[PDB]
């Protein structure tokens, strides 16, 4: 475990090996989660990446965030995908929350302290506990089966994961800096391994 | 009676089914009334939706108030259409306040607190006190017959209605949500049917 | 005596018939003057309307300040007319003050507090005395001879009047809602004649 | 002497015979200088006009300050020409600081508080002392010689004019109203001379 | 040894020969580096320019900072060229901080305190130690050949260098106008060279 306050992973050229591969210590399955992160790059209006991958020796985009040309954010648990349009791009550091509920159905997506719409997604679902968390790279595969042209170039860091579903209020507060405390994902107590050309800095957003 | 308090309903996807029924307890006709409530959706720029639909077994657009692509807020009492154009639409919860008189025909037109310009429309007519009043779908018969083009998608709450006008400074605390006692509809005293596919949330509105 | 604070005239219909006569306590002929009031409508964009006409047996319009289409605000006194030009047109409710005075023929023009370049116009000309003052219909005769197409809808207020010229500090206190004494017309003691549809109700500005 | 503190002179309509003469204590010739003022009007977008005009009996354009339209600021002295551009022009009140310094040539151009570059202009120079200073109309000969279509036509005041050059810090003051004392014009103690169609009123700016 | 504070040098024309030499206590290697400064021209929507030329012996452009017309920043170590795009122009005084990393590659581009995304350059490379330091002019060879179409016309100032990598903290503290102490080069201790028509005026930026 390691206190990664104030840092960031930073991913500075195209590539198909590099990542980072984040251990989670799930022993039961998830029925709902909020994760929530800081990632900043110019890739946006030229082509598309992965910015959170989840996957399971049985499905590969059990739950995934990604941007996508053209279009906006793409957000999909258990392989079925939803869409949150964007017409105007910028650029600038961006943080985003999302939150899914097996019960309801319902999918939360904040984006920069500001929240969309809810929308509708795999009612009654569980994911799996034994996972592959990796930023940078897309799997295709548990651990694996990369795409370069999936790639993030630029810093991602803040990762957060609770396995439940975080209210206004607290999405508000970890927003502006607050305490929280995760029990899924804590990057004041980070268990990770890296790979390639990544590496570690201080962070360009407050 | 339910404290709605700090809550709403979320209607997370499109149906023809789907709906809230809300239980006023009316006596008498009414000769003016005033009626208030939060709304937030991304389909103001695809097509046309609902907001409030008030019918009688005599006329099921006794009153109205409808968003219509393209031109703006559409309101309508007795069956008779009147319109207030909205040139630029923008994405974002949004509060209205709206009221009729009958010895007057004046109608106002509040959107975020502001006051659009008053107009004319029933002088004399007077609402019926036999009423069926649903969030979620409009109505082309006491009580469905439910049109899905008109659905809408997207969160809905703080409904509250008086049998009188209200007054600028009233609207005001309304809007900076102040107290008040409102006597046909009180979102803090609730009386509501649901049916379909609609939850209850905690509001992403301030 | 009628103290009209914080009421307005309300035109809610295009017509030709309603209208509202102010009773002006004249006795000496005018050498220099200021009026201000408050007005809202939307028809700024499709037609033009009368503010504020001032009528002799002589002169139809001796002052009249009129806002024609396309081109901006209309100032005439003496049937002369000087143009101050607005480019954008927005719905708000607008505040505007102007003076004139016979010994240098300068005219001032405010609008929401802000100041247009001064012009010349009708030097050594006096204004009439014994004259008809009219809220909402156009005069081309003493009291009478309206064009509906220059009707006014929407609300009219606190329209006050001087028989000097109000420096531009006095100016600023009316705008903030500071106190004065006018001295020709005043709003918190005005007496009036109304025909017509118009009605009476609160303010939609502070 | 005269105080002319919140007072302005104003140039109601276009005219051939207007302007008031300033009179200055000159002795020794100028080896640098520093010129404030405000002014306020609609021509710029019609046509251009002389805002300050210092001549000589050699040179009719000792010092000129001058806007022609679609150019922006023209800068005189000595009678060569430098330009500072500007594209957009809004009509409201403005204020100018302008300065020169023999040793360097280098001149520099304030407008409202804020500076534009510095460029170069007839270094070495030498100003005459012996001057004719003319507001309201442009000289092609020692106090003489008009043309109307140079004219200035609205509000002009608040002219100051020192022997040397200020710094930033000073020249912010005195856009901020703060006081420092001139020593070749003074507002708050001009001797001056009036001809023509020119009125002195409260200024418009604050 | 001089201290430049509140000053700036000035390039009032446009000119093939006028510059100033910065002299820096080099004796190791450089294998990393900050440097920052201010500048003010409105050269940039008419063509390019440089900010900072770096040479050496054996590599012309070993470091180079450069206004490309139509394009935005370029920035150069060691010949090799990187690009930062700035899509909107605007004429004021702006300041840049720009870092360099052997070990990693990453350079760094801060732009009036907020900062651009890491890109990668050069990695594995050391800047060498004998260099020729210019300001104003573009250097095509160790001291000279200067191209009249890539001068500075206007103020520079502030500039600083350090052999490390500024933290985001430091660098906002320097923004911000905070103390600091530069160990390369040092605007309050500089030892310089000037050539031609150039001038040392104060700052128009505070
Ligand atoms: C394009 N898409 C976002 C709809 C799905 C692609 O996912 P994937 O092939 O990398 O795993
Ligand atoms: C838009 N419109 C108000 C003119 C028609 C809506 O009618 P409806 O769907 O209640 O029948
Ligand atoms: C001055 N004007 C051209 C705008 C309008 C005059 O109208 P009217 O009062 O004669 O009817
Ligand atoms: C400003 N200008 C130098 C371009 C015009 C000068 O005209 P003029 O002083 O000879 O009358
Ligand atoms: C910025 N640039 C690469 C495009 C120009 C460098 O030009 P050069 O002056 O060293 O010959
Ligand atoms: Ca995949
Ligand atoms: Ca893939
Ligand atoms: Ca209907
Ligand atoms: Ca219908
Ligand atoms: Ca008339
Ligand atoms: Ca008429
Ligand atoms: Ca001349
Ligand atoms: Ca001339
Ligand atoms: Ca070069
Ligand atoms: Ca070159």
């Amino acid at each position: 475990q390691t206190d990664m306050s104030r840092k960031a992973f930073v991913f500075p050229k195209e590539s198909d090996t590099s990542y980072v591969s984040l251990k989670a210590p799930l022993t039961k399955p998830l029925k709902a989660f909020t994760v929530c992160l800081h990632f900043y790059t110019e890739l946006s209006s030229t082509r598309g990446y992965s910015i959170f991958s989840y996957a399971t020796k049985r499905q590969d985009n059990e739950i995934l965030i990604f941007w996508s040309k053209d279009i906006g954010y793409s957000f999909t648990v258990g392989g079925s995908e939803i869409l949150f349009e964007v017409p105007e791009v910028t650029v600038a550091p961006v943080h985003i929350c999302t939150s899914w509920e097996s019960a309801s159905g319902i999918v939360e997506f904040w984006v920069d302290g500001k929240p969309r719409v809810r929308k509708s997604l795999k009612k009654g679902y569980t994911v799996g506990a034994e996972a592959s968390i990796i930023l940078g790279q897309e799997q295709d595969s548990f651990g694996g089966n990369f795409e370069g042209s999936q790639s993030l170039v630029g810093d991602i860091g803040n990762v957060n994961m609770w396995d439940f579903v975080l209210s206004p209020d607290e999405i508000n507060t970890i927003y502006l800096g607050g305490p929280f405390s995760p029990n899924v994902l804590n990057w004041r107590a980070l268990k990770y391994e890296v790979q390639g050309e990544v590496f570690t800095k201080p962070q360009l957003w407050p």
